């Protein structure tokens, strides 16, 4: 915590946590219940950040839904954004024939040490 500490966040315990929710996400859980109403979604990375504040654009209500509210949204994507860099995440680069580019969520490069958990990234905020 910079003020008390030098220390800067390593966010394991965070994405971890993430990582966790994301891949038992194979299934959803039923309890879901708000938006059980409208068309479907796809699983991009600011998809994931207006979930993790448990923000309420969101349509998947499951996982790691209001876990992060202590981010701003352009913080969480700042992680993800983080993420995809370190190659924790790696980032689906699809583009549709009207040049409308969108990234999805998948975990490639790094996942495995992930699952080993010995995955520590660095991250700034007010830590």
């Amino acid at each position: 915590c910079k003020t008390k500490d030098y220390k800067t966040r390593d966010v394991t315990d965070d994405v971890k946590s993430i990582v966790r929710f994301v891949q038992e996400h194979s299934s959803s859980q039923g309890m879901r219940n708000i938006k059980h109403v409208g068309p479907s979604g796809r699983f991009t990375m600011n998809m994931l950040v207006d979930i993790f504040l448990g923000s309420k654009s969101a349509k998947i209500q499951s996982g790691i839904f209001g876990k992060g509210s202590a981010y701003s949204r352009h913080n969480a994507e700042r992680l993800f954004k983080k993420l995809i860099l370190d190659k924790i995440l790696d980032e689906d680069l699809y583009i549709n024939a009207n040049d409308q580019a969108i990234a999805y969520v998948m975990l490639g490069n790094k996942a495995q040490t992930v699952l080993n958990g010995n995955l520590k990234v660095d991250f700034m905020e007010t830590e």
